[PDB]
Formats: C-alpha cells, structure tokens, sequence
C-alpha cells in the first residue's frame, strides 16, 4: 500500500467524448486467463487490457508501415485510468498459476501442464513488456482521469531507409492533457493479489488451456496480444482495424519467440550532439569495467553497437563471456541532480535501466533521452563541456537549472549518424529479473554467499537474478563469472535434506530441473507486517524447498528439503518487490 499501482494506461481509438462518458466495455463474457494472454479465438474475453506505463501501452501503436502513401495518418487516444480491486497483474497471475501447477493443485479441464507452461513462457518473455494489468470486466467512466491525443509518425521522413521494406515509425503524446469531468478521485489501488476466477478457497483450481494462439507482429520482432493491437475489435474483416504489420495464428507448440519482423533488425551505433556547442559524439561502452562514455567525432576495447528494447533498456549488442547482457544504467552520485551512466546486468524490472526517447523537432530527427528513474521530472542526457581527454562521462540531469558546465545531448538521426530504428523499441534478447534474494532475522538482513553460507548485509541490486526463459537462478560475481543455484536433494539422498550449491553453468541449458526454481506465495502474509516481501522457493525437479539455517554452527547455510515444517530454520526468502510483475 505504500507503493500501490495507482494508474494504468490504455491506447484506444475511441474519443474522450465516448470514453469519458461510458468507460470501457468488454469484448465478451469469457473469463479465461490463458485465452486472454494468447488471444485465442480473439473477441470473446471478459478481461480488458491496460498497461502499467504509457510507454508500454503505446508500443503497439508504433508498428512500422508498408511502403505506400498513408492516406489516413494514424491517431488515437492515451487514457489514464485509476486502478482498483478489479484490476489484476497478468504476469503475477501467471506466476501464481505456475506455482499451483508445479505443486499439483490444478485440475486441467482442457489441455495439460506442458501446454500451460508454454503459455507461461510466452507471457514471461514475448508479452511481458506489455506490463499488462487486466480488468475483470468493464471499466467505469469514473475510473478514467485523463486523455491525450497520440499519433504515430515516421522517423526522418523522406530520408530514412526502410529496413526490409518497412517504414520506421515512432509515437508522440501530444499536449494538452484532457481531464474527464466525470472522473472520481477515490484513492484506490490495483489488486495486489494474483487473479483466480472464484472466491475464498479456490485451491482445486480448474484451468482450460487453449491449443492455439494469435499474435500481432508490431515490428522489430515484437509480439503484441490482440487485446493491445486491436483495441476496438468488432464482430464481423475486424483484423483490418488492428494496428500491426500482421497477425499470425499458431498452435501453442509452434508459437515463436520472435515475429517475422525480426528481419528488420540492424546493428546501429549511437550518435549524440550537444545542444549549444553542436559537438557530436559516439556513445561507447566497455564490459571490462562497465564504463559508458562519449568519444567526439570530428587490454580491453570499446563496444559501439546498442539497441533500445521493449523493456525500455539500452543494451550493448554482444553478451559477455559468461552469457550476460549489459544495459545503460542511471546511478546516483553525490551531486544534486546529476546521475551518472554506467553498465549493469540487463534486468527487466530495473527502473534505473529504463529510458524514453522523445522527438524534439517536427522533422523527427532529434531525440531527447530521459531516465524513468527521475519520474515526471523532465530530464535528459548531459556531458560536461569543460571535461578534457579522449573519453567523456555521460550524465542524466533535470532540464531545469542543470549544473554549470553541463549541456544536453540529443540523439541525431541521419544516414551519417544514428540510423532511424535505434529510436524505436525492438524485441528483447534476454529476460533476467533482479530478485535480490536474501533473508531477514530480528531486524538484520542476510545475503547468500557462493560458498553456500550467508553474509550479514542486505543483498545488493544487480547481483542475484532469475532467468524467465529457463527458470534458473544465478549470482553474478562479475561479467565473466556467473553461478547458478543447484539442487542436490533427491529421493535417494538417504536424508530429507541436502545443501544447495552455486555452480558455473550454460545460461542456455533448459532441461535439467535441478537448476530450475519457482516462487510460491502459499499462506504467507504479503507484504509482511513490517513491509517485507517474502516467498517460498521450490525446485521443479521434485518440489524440494529452499531454506536457510537460522542459528548454531551452520547458521546461514542454504539447503533444500522435503520437510515442510522444521525448527531453527527460515523458509521465508526475501525477493525484490515487484519481481513477479515485469
């Protein structure tokens, strides 16, 4: 409740005159979670889609055009909607269902667990960037606070080349904001629980898993559900009103990670220009020391190719030797209103790795790059015009009253500089969640050590991750050394428990269930009385449970066990707030 989801967002072609008066209506009367996520036989869902951020709500709307003269410029409205108890998070709902399936508490009315896990994999990876909160039914006019006219426009029109024959588009949120006079300020928040169709004890959860899915291709390999891409779908060709390059249908076992438009991707260096000095720089970064810096145009090496993905991250193209991806990250300094940019492990839930790129000129060629860390405060990238040497540091500052010698840098798009697709959000290539695992005892925080013991301190950001592709948990010692959480316990161990261990391992390996883990809410109080976020953690292999020894000579020792109840042990693991939503 200190950190609720208060507003969600939705792009819809219907005008505020209609929405401000009537709210949003459902497609149909079917309350089926998987069919809604997978757009199965689209057009019957009782659920209405919204997104936790404007950027995610509007992504589909930036789909690239075919090479023809657009006779109907693309316009719609972004709505800001107060969330309440009938708004549920799609990702968290899916994780809860995975938990129930692994613990064997599901009745499959249709389909099976293998199929459901394919559905969950798609939700975790392909559709996750949507940041979807769905409503269990209609949204009243009284929830809708504001609207903005939005449009999609080509980047550098008349000049930009068309990757694979498609025209690079971006979106704009136009001022001014329009306020809904029927809006009621009720100080509510989205439901913090995973969705289930029935009340109270739902325990024997019944699931109907569909055999097929539909996916809108929204450019650069990106998948969108039809509930996002066809916001005003009508019964009969409705698909013609969808905003997307194309709609594909697949059997669930055939569902690809990327859309056909993935062929549009090109390697792009990044060029920035100082607003006053007009000096031009290339963005560069070095995974050996995680430095990010600027080199003026006029035993490691700088890397030069970046992309901006649908999680809003600006990532270096290549993985390190230990198979991790690195992203530009805005870190706090000691100075008033001056963040410094540096690399860290790409994480889908790290707000300090999220960036917006907004066109500043009507020719759509100059782009301000802003950090989501600074919230509603207008901000941009800066360099120190007085700094000397070959490489210059990169900062983020509020636009208002910037430090003395600093000037803003904006991305410039041109044949001789940044290519147009850089300033659009392409499909993501890694799906790591920062889970920051730890434990808590009597006011003190503890963190895992690679030895299997614990150290007394709070787990730092950017260290312990969960790979959504494979369900592995890993600890990044540094860019070349990554260790994975491994279960040793089985039905032949002779004992009811065994230590866990941290081992180097192939990030891509996806079969061995002793490296696979999932989170469980069970009967935990969430959040805890003191505001903490706890989960139980179990291994896919045979539901062996992760725990930590509390006291004695083996205090701080991490192990797994078949025993649900034990003494002198902690089964509540700390996990970063919001880890199950991104």
């Amino acid at each position: 409740m200190p950190n609720p989801v208060r507003f969600v967002y939705r792009v819809d072609l219907r005008s505020p005159e209609e929405i401000f008066e009537h709210g949003f209506s459902t497609l149909g009367d079917v309350r089926n979670f998987f069919e809604h996520i997978l757009s199965t036989n689209f057009g019957r869902s009782y659920f209405i889609s919204t997104s936790e951020t404007p950027t995610a709500a509007i992504r589909f709307f930036g789909s690239w055009l075919r090479e023809y003269v657009p006779e109907h410029p693309r316009r719609a409205y972004l709505y800001e909607i107060r969330a309440d108890q009938h708004f549920y998070n799609a990702r968290a709902t899916g994780e809860n269902l995975l938990d129930l399936m692994r613990q064997r508490q599901v009745v499959f009315d249709s389909g099976d667990r293998e199929m459901a896990q394919m559905g969950i994999r798609a939700l975790r990876t392909s559709f996750a960037y949507q940041r979807e909160w769905f409503t269990d039914g209609p949204i009243a006019a009284a929830n809708v606070r504001s609207a903005w006219l939005v449009d999609a426009v080509p980047v550098e029109p008349g000049h930009a080349h068309h990757p694979a024959g498609r025209v690079v588009e971006t979106t704009r949120i136009n001022e001014p904001e329009m306020h809904n006079p029927h809006y009621q300020e009720l100080q509510t928040q989205a439901n913090d629980q995973p969705w289930l169709p029935t009340p109270g004890i739902a325990t024997p959860v019944h699931l109907s898993i569909p055999q097929a899915a539909s996916v809108a291709d929204v450019s650069e390999g990106t998948s969108a559900s039809l509930s996002f891409a066809c916001p005003d779908w009508s019964p009969p060709n409705p698909l013609d009103k969808c905003i997307a390059e194309k709609i594909d249908n697949y059997n669930l076992q055939s569902l690809p990670q990327y859309a056909s438009s993935v062929k549009e991707l090109e390697d792009t260096p990044v060029y920035l220009r100082g607003i006053k000095t007009q000096k031009t720089f290339m963005l560069q970064a070095d995974p050996q020391n995680n430095n990010v810096f600027l080199v003026e145009v006029n035993s490691s090496f700088p890397q030069t190719i970046f992309f901006w993905d649908v999680y809003q991250r600006i990532c270096l193209k290549d993985l390190t030797g230990a198979q991790i991806s690195l992203s530009l990250t805005a870190f706090t300094t000691q100075y008033a209103g001056q963040l410094k940019v540096h690399l860290s492990v790409s994480a889908v839930n790290a707000v300090n790795q999220k960036w917006k790129m907004t066109p500043q000129d009507i020719a759509i060629t100059q782009f301000r790059v802003s950090s989501e860390l600074l919230g509603q405060t207008e901000n941009g990238l800066f360099w120190n015009t007085k700094s000397g040497g070959s490489q210059h540091d990169l900062y983020v500052c509020p636009l208002k009253n910037p430090p003395s010698d600093l000037e803003e840098l904006q991305i410039i798009v041109d044949e001789c500089t940044t290519h147009a697709q850089f300033v659009t959000m392409r499909a993501a290539s890694t799906f790591f969640v920062d889970v920051q695992l730890g434990w808590y005892w009597r006011g003190y925080y503890y963190t895992p050590q690679l030895s299997g013991w614990s150290y007394q301190m709070k787990t730092p950001d950017g260290q312990i991750f969960y790979d959504l592709k494979t369900s592995k948990i890993f600890f990044v010692q540094d860019n070349q050394n990554v260790f994975f959480l491994h279960n040793k316990l089985n039905k032949q161990t002779g004992y009811s428990w065994d230590w866990v261990e941290w081992l180097k391992h192939d990030m891509n390996e996806d079969k061995d269930e002793n490296f696979k883990w999932y989170f469980s809410r069970d009967d935990l109080t969430i959040p805890s009385v003191e505001g903490l976020n706890f989960r139980h953690i179990r291994c896919y292999a045979d539901n062996q449970q992760l725990k930590v020894i509390i006291s004695g000579s083996r205090w701080g020792g991490w192990y797994s066990t078949y025993d649900k109840v034990e003494s002198n042990v902690e089964d509540k693991i700390l996990v970063k707030d919001g880890f199950d939503r991104f």
